[PDB]
């Protein structure tokens, strides 16, 4: 069996990492929960066992076979390289290593083969990217993809526990105390790293992450760059708009694509149905389509509203929904670890390829 | 002045029509409030003066100069032709007449000229179409429009006062009683006129109105058809995805366009700023962009996140926000009535 560590065990993703591990096919001999100094000494369950939480440090990874990181990019930057040096295989949820050419960026249903060449770190893509890749890969395999335009409808749990509690508080102030939305005080959203903060209650915020130089956000640009790496095709054009809405869990996405060859609409639907990890939920005659509230708690990615563009011959619109803390994060990560186990890839790396900070 | 009638004065839109008329430059001598058989008798205000709500009948429109209809297709299909008969000029908020080739479909800042050809009835377009037209007309004027792709983020107030209440009750049950969103009971959304109902609380519902043969909803097809008619150009390719989200008032839209000639972004921003009814709010260095919660109560349409596509030479993305009961409905209507007055078309 393995020694498995969860870095960021106390966070929103971490909680789901624990659940996914509890329900895993991974043979686990020993579990370790890591967080900041603040949580160290506190206790948390793994199934029935009480596990004492430890401080994450340069020296915390001795004896660990697999570490799952979900404690922000800065934490992965500081400590993941030390875990690799110690002989750990790291599965990282953060953005920090995703564009490093020595790091596979993996959704197992799409590009599991890229795991073969890892050097101790495997990166999980951004939550919004993962579910879009699950929906579109089966289409790409058969008809190709020329371009993608996507508008996202993103739940607040992606920004962490703080963001969840802030959203709950704001809704309660409005609905129970009669505070007007524009009078609400916010501290976290749209981005903890940015200067100004805005209410999410009864709002739609077209900012996720900070702005980059080209006036897209980092979240938008992550979708673009991650898509091309995962699909191994820099020729695919991708432009995104990423919007936070008042949803606690499950991202939805309005996705437009143009295929390389015309894709018969009903075959597109069949291909998506046949693809592992994707569930076709598309029957408009009976008002059947993916919804955020029904996706919460499932590892599947749900696709519907599938239809031709009204004018573009190769154009197709769809609606994609998935639990952003499961396939979007914790489940993708644990699925990666299971795949590494199944293919004999859980072993220390020969050469260190990551700078110690 | 004029005798003005508000049909459906008790509803979500009706209540705003009253506010807009109260604040209007339209010279009003008498105001009449019309609704259904079971509102008939109560009293609504016009400024500080009581108005008896009257039932809407075939004969209740005699003596009326201008009638503002906001009470669903049903009410407008039956009673508006009788109002035109009685010499009334009708401004219709509903979808019923919108594609009638004898009925102008008007956003005043865009195609006011179309009011000249009217024959008793003016159609106000759909809320989500109007704000899109205000934002895009200035770009079309200067560089053309080849195609539009839009994904909307629509507030619940567009589906009626009943939808607003269902939303607030649903949210309270989740946050106060701990009910799981997927277990909530729903009566209205996504569509009051469709077979099944779903919760909106902590949800996003990809259905506005009912479905058509081509698997787009009627809301989506209205955006497509009304755009062509308002801009008087059938060659503009338009496809929409319309989504309800847990917002009470103000629609937002993620809008993608391709122009006919390349349009420099700074010139695009300047053209929208210059266009009447559009306000530029776009300064990402200070996280300035349009937001539903700030747009509530304003007649303006707000545009930002304006940026070029990363690959398409003529492609442009933007974010457009406006109060759906104001510019999206009541203010557009009252603006039409004011325009008719000013251009001497109320006869
Ligand atoms: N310097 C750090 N070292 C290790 N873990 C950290 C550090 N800073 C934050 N974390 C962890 O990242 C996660 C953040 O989750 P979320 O964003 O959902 O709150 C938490 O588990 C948090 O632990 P802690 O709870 O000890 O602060
Ligand atoms: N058959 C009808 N004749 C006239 N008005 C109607 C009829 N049915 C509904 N209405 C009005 O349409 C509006 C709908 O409002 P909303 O869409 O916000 O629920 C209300 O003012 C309602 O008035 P009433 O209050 O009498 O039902
Ligand atoms: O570290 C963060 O602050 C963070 C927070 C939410 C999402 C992400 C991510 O890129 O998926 C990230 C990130 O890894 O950059
Ligand atoms: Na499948
Ligand atoms: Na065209
Ligand atoms: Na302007």
């Amino acid at each position: 069996g393995y020694t498995v560590a969860v870095v960021g065990a106390t966070g929103a993703v971490g909680a789901q990492m624990i659940k996914m591990l509890e329900e895993s096919t991974l043979p686990i001999d020993k579990i370790r929960y890591l967080a900041s100094a603040r949580s160290a000494g506190k206790s948390l369950k793994f199934k029935d066992q009480d596990i004492t939480i430890e401080e994450t440090t340069e020296t915390a990874f001795e004896g660990v076979d697999i570490a799952l990181f979900s404690a922000g990019s800065s934490t992965s930057a500081k400590y993941a390289p030390y875990a690799v040096k110690a002989g750990v295989v790291v599965v990282d949820n953060t953005s920090y290593f995703r564009q490093n050419p020595d790091v596979p960026l993996v959704v197992p249903e799409v590009n599991a083969h890229a795991l073969d060449a890892h050097n101790g770190i495997i990166a999980c893509p951004n939550c919004s990217t993962i579910q879009m890749m699950v929906a579109l890969e089966p289409v790409r395999q058969k008809w190709g993809l020329d371009r993608i335009i996507v508008s996202t409808y993103q739940a607040v749990s992606g920004a962490g526990m703080g963001a969840i509690l802030e959203t709950q508080r704001e809704l309660r102030e409005v609905l129970n105390d009669g505070v007007k939305p524009c009078d609400l005080h916010a501290e976290i959203l749209p981005s903890g790293g940015d200067k100004k903060h805005y209410p999410i209650a009864f709002n739609a915020l077209p900012q996720i992450d900070v702005f980059t130089d080209n006036d897209y956000t980092y979240e938008e640009m992550k979708m673009t760059k991650e898509t091309k790496k995962i699909m191994e095709d820099d020729s695919i054009a991708v432009s995104a708009t990423c919007v936070r809405i008042p949803v606690l869990s499950a991202h939805s996405e309005s996705v437009y694509i143009e295929t390389k060859e015309v894709a018969p609409i009903e075959e597109v639907k069949a291909a998506i149905a046949a693809f592992p990890g994707a569930v076709l939920e598309d029957d408009v005659a009976h008002q059947i389509y993916p919804q955020a509230i029904n996706a919460v708690g499932s590892r599947d990615t749900f696709v519907g509203r599938i239809r031709k563009d009204l004018d573009a011959e190769k154009g197709i619109h769809m609606w994609v929904v998935s639990d952003n803390l499961l396939k979007g994060a914790a489940w993708n990560s644990v699925q990666i670890a299971e795949t590494l186990h199944e293919r004999g890839l859980v072993r220390p790396t020969a050469e260190l390829k990551f700078e110690l900070k």
